[PDB]
């Protein structure tokens, strides 16, 4: 048995694995930042790990181009000469292999972020349709915002229990919603209050608006904000440059239409064309356009 | 009788209905957000509901293309298999169909917003002129800012009477203008203070400038601000992408004129054309340009 | 006698009147907003008014085109039927003709802002050079910020002495700089403190950055800020759209040079041109480019 | 001996002198602003001054063009009549020449910033590669943000020992991090706290976001922010205008590929091409594109 890389199954499988990479890009950074000390998420997370292992076996049973190559020896060698290393490191369950506290074991599952490479390889499939690349550009923006929300909470939570004298962003969140910390550094805002504030501040930093209630005070928070002003000015110019270019690509029929309509309209004015002829020129352009695009 | 879809009457009637759709887009969300619990505005609201019913009668009596079709049976069946459902739901007077508190009758009149579809149906008329497209783009921006101001006041007003402990944006507005709420959660800012502050905050969010006085504190206000930063970055890349394109399209006389005058001037400097001949080249280009555009 | 409109005198005079229009555009709005009830700014204002009256005599003695028309009667009729009405209204010496209080007379001298039309008439001269239209664009941006600073000070100063309860931007300025207003309306910030703050707030609003210290609190300050958010967005779609285009126009020879160099370079790589030949191709491109642009 | 200006030694030397000009552009403004009244950095600072003197001797032995000129006497007089004056003043040992405080000597050594002219000359080398001009454009942005951070600290530090009355940005910093300034002016924020806050405020100002904690209060701070809103809106639009153009230039093969692929895709749909012929058309287009770029 072997799967053809252009078959309708392999198309549906690559679009299914895109959604499981988006699940990984959301819930791995979130669990590593907010949750370090069956449940519905624990069974879903195991299902997703099993499907990323099935995808390794499919990559030993799929054709490739040099026209098609269809022999299991030449297929398995092509995978071992390239991506099989990264696809295996993205799948080794170190949680079942290491014991050294459970903080390290829970953090080590960040190795799953190598699954983003399965989206970097397959841009030949995903970038073919203009409506699908708008979804990838908005998910790239919302995932850059989410990963920065996890780094920003890690930076805050590694300074909140310090000899901080109540200066870092989490102590100010405690005051601002009426949920102050105890003198022990314990209690205070919930995980929803802290995550929603960390995502709000990083969309605020990336889209360059500051409403004044969350702001960086410590040197680590200021250095993070300088880095997010550099990331924001590159990535927002590149992403919304590409979103504008793809919107201009989708609008390009109407953009060419109004341009050629203005040529015909201005030619009619310049020659002062009589009405019985004028209607025939304008109706002809509407016919020749709606026939040929 | 029958109306031609290209007649000067049907042109004026479509440009009149645009102003009644802009009236609907302003005053229906405003009434549903700020006024729920005759005036000159109430008799005008009835007159506008009557004119949107008269427009259904005109749609049963207009010719259409699928060359023109003029037979009333083929007109009626095309409308009934087309927009008549949406046009009728936009015209139902729910005041006469429901009797069970008054708040349901007030809120259900948001079904009038289906009248926005009467603009999207007719972009062939409405988008023909660059001077009309600039008006529609700046009204679409100012209407998105207004609809978000109605949603932002609903989010504030659905938390202000709660067990809030004075954290939401309406309590802060009361303090910031010297109009605080009494212990019952009553009194506070006026409807003018609350509307002008909501509209100020959503233009502030959409144009990405935060002056620091209005800011989102509760998780619903932060999640709304995350949504307005996503909407605002797509909308500002699309609307102000198109507004600058329409400005540069209307500038396409001057842009070609400067570029061609520079090509001629650099040709003159490269060949070092003597003054007796040079003026003939530049005066010819001014004549040929002002003749041909 | 008569002056030829292309002569070096008339060229130097038109570029001198641009500087006197820029003087008018700065110092008339400033005096009419900040300084309502010899010194250098009293005597220079008379010297400038005389030069704007001398310019009316030059317009009665200059050639025009409808080749040139040079007859003094056909010049005088062409000006009397054209711009002379506006140039006369922009010259009436109300200081010497009204006695009716000074608070009206100082405001009535804002009629001098009709001198801005003497620039709109002459864009054929002033737009000829790419470096001169960059100067007009940066002076237009700085003048829009200055005129808005005068409107923002008028809005602040027309509410500060009201039953305000210390809410308008001028009371907050007094508190922030350690120069508080007394309850009598006495003391408070100096005219430099009030002007530099109003110019800062309107560059802040137009470039969409809010540092959090000046913010609009009263309903008129919020309605002003909504107008500046609508102005600043149309202006960035237009002024900084044009500054981008003019900077790319100054860079256009170099932008074409790199584009054509990469086409030569990729042709050389695709054919793998040997070194003895390759230099003769890529040095010939540099010779042909530097010789001809 | 003489060095050929195109040789692989002289290429590596000009890229090494770029990195030493970046060292000068960082550490000269910083030392003149923050460090005013051998050491591990003073040895590096001397080594770099030696290499900027060695570069003058290399320029007395480098060939030049008007085909190449090889003769040392024609080389020397061309350098003496050209850049030698600026290159020499950029290398005078001002450590040795004054006895007149260290406060003058540290200010005087800002003349080393004339080494930026060595990069302004050689843009024929440095701009050749698109990935090198991306590195230059992000270094120009980070260096403008750093030079402004040094001017902003010079403003705050010159006003702080005046009759400031706790209004200027450094007294606010002292309070906001819990390191308040003592009545004798001793202690307060460290040089890391003051520099990281100064750099944070200038990236904040240039990228037009204000998080509300650092803000300009005094008139000189506000006039500086007006200048950074002018410099920011010109430089950010020109730098990220050029980064946008360079990212589009590097992507241009793929942008052309999508444009031409969608012409072929629309042509195939318009003519309704059968599958046996369709595959031959689009497989030919991919074979052709991957061969010719």
């Amino acid at each position: 048995w072997t799967i053809l890389h252009y078959s309708p199954f392999k198309a549906v499988w690559d679009w299914l694995i895109l959604l499981l990479v988006i699940y990984t890009a959301v819930f791995t950074p979130y669990s590593a930042a907010f949750l370090l000390k069956c449940q519905p998420l624990a069974v879903v997370d195991l299902i997703v790990d099993i499907m990323f292992i099935v995808d390794i076996l499919i990559n030993f049973r799929t054709t490739y181009v040099n026209e098609v190559v269809s022999h299991p020896g030449r297929i398995a060698v092509h995978y071992f000469k390239g991506w099989f290393l990264i696809d295996m490191v993205a799948a080794i369950p170190f949680d079942l292999l290491i014991f050294g506290s459970e903080e390290l074991i829970g953090l080590l599952k960040t190795a799953r972020l190598l699954r983003l490479v399965r989206v970097a390889r397959k841009l030949d499939r995903y970038s073919e349709y203009g409506a699908a690349v708008l979804f990838l550009l908005m998910c790239t923006f919302a995932l850059i915002a989410h990963w920065l929300a996890c780094i920003w909470y890690a930076i805050g939570n590694m300074e909140q229990p310090h000899m901080d004298s109540r200066i870092g962003w989490l102590h100010n969140l405690g005051d601002q919603i009426g949920k102050p910390y105890n003198s022990s550094g314990l209690g205070g805002p919930s995980i929803k209050d802290k995550y929603v504030t960390a995502l709000y501040f990083t969309f605020s930093s990336l889209t360059s608006v500051g409403f004044g209630n969350v702001s960086p005070n410590t040197n680590s928070e200021k250095i993070f904000s300088i880095c997010v002003m550099l990331i924001g000015s590159l990535m927002y110019a590149s992403i919304f440059g590409n979103v504008s270019a793809i919107i201009q690509r989708l609008y390009s029929g109407t953009a060419r239409y109004h341009t050629q309509m203005l040529r015909v309209r201005e030619f009619i004015r310049f020659h002062q064309i009589p009405n019985p002829l004028r209607q025939r020129l304008e109706e002809y352009f509407q016919h020749a356009w709606s026939y040929t695009n």
